[PDB]
């Protein structure tokens, strides 16, 4: 009685073309945003704890802890220009999710990433709920001021090495990303409640389902709710060690939940093409990578 009829990208992208499927979730991560030259820096392998050297640090973590930040914002803006991108420049994976806007699909996207560029790719406020904060503005950390600033102000601040401080109050700015210590933002937790109430499909890209919030939001689909990983490795299983609502891809009682396993842009691709979407596609990212590429 399931809604695939066969648990396969094709399978999926028969349902999202018939009547049945209407709003779809879209949960991303680092791995849509490497194709555009943005390491995940959550990833060991990235090599960001050997980076950190003469910041006397209590503890590698300090660099993520916010009230570290609030006393010592040196090393934190230090790191900011040694890792800040060269380009923006939206991936595939990215574009595919404003073509689901354009077409009216696009309930949400719940992101991991803070790099701007589902912004950049045409994703509104509205349409994003950037779970671990992102770059795009940034604010005064004084209470009774909160003064916001736009990016353009922070990465000027960033590249001359002057500590951003409010122009109101002389407080720090602080970019908009969450720090440990800082509590998600509440839209995270209200959206969630919400969206997760109307949605037809849940599609998956560029996240190993690892780190909080995201490694409990595949549960809170609704049991019927397809769920397609785009993904290079499978994730979202339950994990034996620890003893429900996991992923379940290719057992006799999967019904639901189809892995695509390769780089997010070439399965976008790949399913834009099923949809007849790939002219769409072909012509919206060669466009929109045209505009950046002569920004003068
Ligand atoms: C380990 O996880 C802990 C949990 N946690 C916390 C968060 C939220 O983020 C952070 C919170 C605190 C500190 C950092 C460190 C970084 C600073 N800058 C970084 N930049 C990138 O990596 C490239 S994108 C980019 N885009 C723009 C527009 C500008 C720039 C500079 N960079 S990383 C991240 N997420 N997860
Ligand atoms: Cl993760
Ligand atoms: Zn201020």
């Amino acid at each position: 009685e399931r809604l695939l009829d066969e648990l396969t990208l094709e399978g999926v992208a028969r349902y999202m073309q018939s009547e049945r499927c209407r709003r779809v979730i879209c949960l991303v991560g680092a791995g849509i945003s490497t194709s555009a030259g943005i390491p995940d820096f959550r990833s060991p392998s990235t090599g960001l704890y050997d980076n950190l050297e003469k910041y006397h640090l209590p503890y590698p973590e300090a660099i993520f802890e916010i009230s570290y930040f609030k006393k010592h914002p040196e090393p934190f803006f230090a790191l900011a220009k040694e890792l800040y991108p060269g380009q923006f420049k939206p991936t595939i994976c990215h574009y595919f999710m404003r073509l689901l806007k354009d077409k009216g699909l696009l309930l949400r996207c719940y992101t991991q990433n803070i790099d701007t560029l589902e912004r950049i790719a045409g994703l509104e406020q509205e349409d994003l709920v950037e779970a671990h904060g992102t770059f795009y503005t940034s604010h005064c950390v004084s209470a009774s001021c909160r003064h916001e600033y736009p990016l353009s102000w922070m990465k000027e601040k960033i590249f001359s090495e002057v500590t951003p401080k409010c122009e109101d109050c002389q407080s720090l700015v602080k970019p908009d990303i969450v720090f440990f210590g800082e509590s998600l933002p509440a839209r995270f937790f209200s959206c969630m409640q919400s969206d997760f109430l109307k949605v037809d499909l849940l599609l998956v890209m560029g996240t190993s389902l690892q780190v909080q919030p995201f490694a409990s939001l595949i549960s809170k689909a609704p049991l019927s709710t397809p769920r397609l990983l785009i993904n290079k490795e499978k994730a979202g299983q339950s994990d034996p060690f620890l003893g429900g609502g996991g992923m379940d891809f290719d057992s006799k009682k999967a019904y639901r939940d189809v892995a695509w396993l390769g780089e997010c842009d070439q399965g976008c691709l790949a399913l834009a093409e099923l949809l007849g979407w790939k002219k769409e596609l072909e012509d919206l990212v060669r466009r929109e990578h045209a505009s950046i590429d002569a920004q003068s």
